[PDB]
């Protein structure tokens, strides 16, 4: 049985961008489930091979990673292009690995015709007519048939938690007892919008030690409908591999709400934070059914109750190590059905 996996709207070849990086660790994943895989991409190298030199057919599951399709000032895009013509010589079954809201299987051919440069390709070359089967992240699936409702041969759909893929890793571990040196930590980016306000809500005027690492500067928040006065200590981005490490440095770590995920999506940074030494307090609007932990206690609702929260974990040692022996606890007992969540996804890409 032989399985290929392509990202559709980026090139890969190793570690130097976010996605080539997720396609490789995607790779390596199911391979250690005993599956034997090749990525394809653009160019031969130590993780890939090339499209125009492997014949589509030869493999018995093509399995395509999601991405957006634009084309960036209105120049041909060969990630994009090729990957679609390679799934258009495709002749069976398409599996959708559907880890964003935002990026929904899209044709390629309604946007390319209307270029100047559309003598470069035809219809039948980009418009891919196999069946496909999204295979949601998200648990929702009404929410999942709703972003693909522009694209007919889309005809399945299935729930699978993709993103637990980095913790059951051969090579993954736990994070160990960590001197402190800030109360909250929080990692993210910058938007205007809901964004904004959640992140002035938790993060700013808290009288705490917070630190804000990520693509985000203090004077991005300007709304006038989300005033603050004391803003938390921005750091900037961080190496790949240093999430767990960096939250390990403080009492307890967030997770804020977002209409992308809220109550579907479960996130890699979720285990990211559960794994490492700090205590995981949640947004309650992220997850209102308490999926992620079923104890009240790591849950906030808004500012008072994260501060109230956080000066109960800092006068209590013994809460804190309660806390965080819970959490771990949770990942333990993930990271135990492993061979299920394994079986579970050869399953679902129907061997």
């Amino acid at each position: 049985m032989k399985i290929a996996i392509i990202n559709m709207g980026n090139n890969v070849i190793n570690f130097k961008t976010v996605p080539s990086s997720e396609t490789i660790y995607l790779f390596k994943v199911i391979s250690e489930m005993g599956l034997n895989v090749d990525i394809i991409s653009l160019k031969n190298g130590v993780y890939t091979k090339s499209f125009d030199e492997v014949d589509v057919n030869d493999y018995d599951r093509l399995i395509v990673v999601n991405s957006s399709i634009n084309f960036f000032g209105g120049k041909p895009n060969l990630a994009i292009l090729s990957a679609q013509k390679f799934m258009a010589k495709y002749k069976s079954k398409i599996y959708y690995l559907f880890t964003d809201i935002r990026l929904p299987f899209s044709q390629s051919w309604p946007n390319v015709k209307n270029r100047p440069w559309a003598y470069l390709y035809t219809e039948e070359e980009l418009l891919i007519k196999s069946p496909i089967k999204v295979i949601s992240q998200g648990i929702n699936l009404d929410i999942a048939k709703a972003a693909h409702k522009k694209v007919d041969n889309v005809i399945e759909f299935e729930y699978f938690p993709i993103e637990q893929y980095k913790i059951h890793m051969n090579d993954f571990q736990l994070s160990k007892p960590t001197k402190k040196t800030l109360d909250v930590i929080y990692g993210g980016s910058f938007r205007s919008g809901q964004r904004e306000s959640k992140m002035v809500e938790f993060l700013f005027d808290t009288g705490l030690n917070i630190e804000f690492f990520g693509n985000a500067r203090e004077k991005q928040f300007k709304n006038p409908k989300y005033p603050w006065t004391k803003a938390p200590v921005f750091t900037g981005k961080i190496p790949m591999n240093m999430v767990s490490e960096k939250n390990s440095q403080a009492i307890a770590a967030l997770i804020i709400g977002d209409k992308n995920y809220n109550d579907n999506f479960i996130t890699l940074r979720v285990w990211e934070t559960m794994a490492s030494d700090a205590v995981m307090l949640i947004d309650e609007e992220f997850d209102t059914k308490h999926r992620i932990i079923n104890d009240a206690r790591f849950y906030v609702n808004n500012r008072a109750e994260l501060i109230d929260r956080v000066n109960e974990l800092k006068h209590s040692d013994v809460l804190r190590k309660e806390m965080l022996s819970i959490q771990h606890d949770i990942l333990n007992k993930t990271r135990a059905k492993k061979a299920e969540w394994q079986d579970a996804f050869k399953k679902a890409i129907d061997l």
